[PDB]
C-alpha cells in the first residue's frame, strides 16, 4: 500500500465511525420524542369523549410501545456495526503491514466483515422503512379525527408525529450513506489485496 491508499482507507473508517455516532445520536433523539408522544397519546386517550377517537388513540398506544422497543434494537445493531468496523480497520491494517507477505485469509476476513456490516445495515434500513410506513398510516388515520372534542391535543399530537417522520427520513438517509461507505471500503479493500493475485 502507498501512504495515499492507507489514508484513503483510514479516512473511510473515520467517516463511518462518525456516521454510526450520528446514527446513535439521532436514535436517542427519536426515542426522546417518541416517549414524549406516548405520554401525549395516553393523555389524549384518557380525555377522549368520542368512543371512535378513544378506540383509534388506544390501539395506536399499543403499537407505540413496540416501536420504542424496535429503536432500542437499532441502538444495539449500530453498536454491533461499530465493533465490526474496528475489526475491519484491523484487517485493513494487516493488509498494508504484511503487503506482499499477505495471503487470501486477509481478503476473506475483510470481505466476511464488510458483508456482515452490509447485512446489519440492510436489516436496519428495512426496520426504519417499516416504522416510517406505520407512522405515515397513523397520520392518515389521525387526520380523520382532528377538530371537535380533543381538537387541540390531537392537533399537537399530529405536529409531533410530522416531526417524528422528518427524523425517521433523516435516519433512513444516514443508513443509505452507511451502505455507500461499505461499498467504498470494499473498493479500497480490493486495492489493498489486489497485488496478492498477481505475485
Ligand atoms: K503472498
Amino acid at each position: 500500500a502507498s501512504p495515499e491508499l492507507r489514508q484513503e482507507f483510514q479516512q473511510l473508517i473515520q467517516e463511518f465511525q462518525q456516521l454510526l455516532q450520528e446514527i446513535q445520536q439521532l436514535i436517542r433523539e427519536l426515542l426522546k420524542i417518541k416517549l414524549q408522544i406516548i405520554k401525549q397519546l395516553r393523555e389524549a386517550s384518557e380525555k377522549a369523549r368520542n368512543p371512535e377517537k378513544k378506540s383509534v388513540l388506544q390501539k395506536q398506544l399499543e403499537l407505540e410501545e413496540k416501536q420504542i422497543e424496535l429503536l432500542e434494537t437499532l441502538q444495539q445493531t449500530a453498536q454491533e456495526a461499530q465493533q465490526l468496523l474496528q475489526e475491519l480497520q484491523q484487517t485493513g491494517q494487516e493488509l498494508w503491514q504484511l503487503g506482499g507477505s499477505g495471503g487470501p485469509e486477509l481478503r476473506q476476513k475483510f470481505q466476511q466483515l464488510a458483508q456482515k456490516i452490509q447485512q446489519l445495515l440492510q436489516k436496519f434500513q428495512q426496520l426504519v422503512a417499516k416504522q416510517l410506513e406505520d407512522e405515515e398510516k397513523f397520520i392518515e388515520l389521525l387526520e380523520t379525527i382532528l377538530g371537535g372534542s380533543g381538537g387541540d391535543e390531537l392537533r399537537e399530537l399530529l405536529k409531533g408525529k410530522l416531526q417524528v417522520i422528518k427524523q425517521q427520513r433523516e435516519l433512513l438517509q444516514l443508513v443509505q450513506k452507511a451502505q455507500q461507505l461499505v461499498q467504498k471500503l470494499q473498493q479500497t479493500g480490493q486495492k489493498l489485496w489486489e497485488n496478492l493475485y498477481f505475485q
